């Protein structure tokens, strides 16, 4: 996907 997380990024 388009995330931006701390740690754990997915699709």
């Amino acid at each position: 996907x388009l995330l931006v997380t701390a740690g754990l990024v997915l699709a």
